């Protein structure tokens, strides 16, 4: 039923622009949208990748592996999975790896890759692939991991036990001033609600 | 130790507003970042989404869900039932309240996270993610009344929670939706449990 008439640009920066977005609504009316989008998306089938690192060694439960660092938009601290756009020519799954790795310092292995996702389907067309990776924390490779922070890159490394995250999520929360991410929070709350 | 300068309004719409940040990054370097930002906001966050816990007894627990055309998306997603906080209202009654219009059902509330960063690296926008239960066996969720507003349309789907990731990925191959990321989690979570 609905589509998209036409897409009129309102204003481009080096990163992010907006578009006054015309479609037709399911009664057969012209209306029109606000719609933000990146300006850095070309072949690629997301903008880019979150990574849900499950760090794994003997005698251990489970880790979660996050990341803590500054947000410009939202002026302060957040709890992410890390993640990253995508290069291009890159594959989601290497994309994955590497922002990992670039954040972290592990070295994961690829689980599974979803179908491009969207972030925030009412204000924006930005997707992405969420990538699991387990991380084989016995591997000599994944001893003593330091993140390899590119520039203006500055990450913090989280890992919390997949048995306990939404509390200890909550008691991050609650002794610092700091923003946790909507999928780790929606992961956390199905990790207890299984 | 890193912080915001100062915020350029760049271009401001309706509903949404483009901002350049200058903010110091850790080395004493200042830095700059393109930010996107609700004119909406008044409250906790800006938007609540509500995750529906449809239970019926000799029935699997679902998941309810939302399907609707996205005009940033161009294209159908699969969502959680949401939508903005009204200026004066508790991030609960937004939830009950949305829940309702968008799908008819009436839910009890059983629990409610702090505010959540929807796309931190885009965007300041936050939502509470609001879980609810709905007790699928009473009469005022029987024939369940959606009462969309001016101009939203919305289609209900409810799918097994036990089963939620499988049921999403067909979603994706046969209909050609893009899954939102928060549901996406959720589901993934769903099956990483244990
Ligand atoms: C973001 C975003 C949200 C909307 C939206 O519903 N816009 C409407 C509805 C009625 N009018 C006059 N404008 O557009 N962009
Ligand atoms: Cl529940
Ligand atoms: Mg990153
Ligand atoms: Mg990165
Ligand atoms: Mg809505
Ligand atoms: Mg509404």
């Amino acid at each position: 039923k609905q589509y998209i008439i036409s897409e009129e640009l309102i204003s481009e920066g080096k990163w992010v622009k907006l578009e006054k977005t015309t479609y037709m609504d399911p009664t057969g009316k012209t209306r029109t949208w606000e719609s933000v989008k990146r300006t850095t998306r070309k072949e690629q089938t997301a903008d880019g990748v979150a990574v849900i690192p499950v760090l794994q060694r003997t005698l251990h439960y489970e880790c979660i592996v996050l990341v803590k660092q500054f947000r410009p938009p939202m002026g302060g601290y957040c709890i992410e999975f890390p993640a990253g756009l995508i290069d291009d020519g890159e594959t989601p799954e290497a994309a994955a790896l590497r922002e990992l790795e670039e954040e972290t310092g592990y070295k994961g292995d690829i689980a599974e890759c979803s179908p491009a996702v969207c972030m925030d389907p009412g204000l924006s067309n930005c997707t992405i692939h969420i990538v699991t990776v387990t991380i084989n924390g016995d591997d000599a490779e994944n001893a003593r991991p330091k993140p390899k922070p590119g520039d203006g890159e500055f990450v913090e490394v989280i890992s919390l036990p997949k048995n306990d995250l939404l509390q200890r999520l909550d008691a991050l929360v609650a002794e610092e001033h700091l923003t946790v991410d909507a999928r780790v929070y929606s992961y956390a709350l199905a990790l207890k609600h299984a």
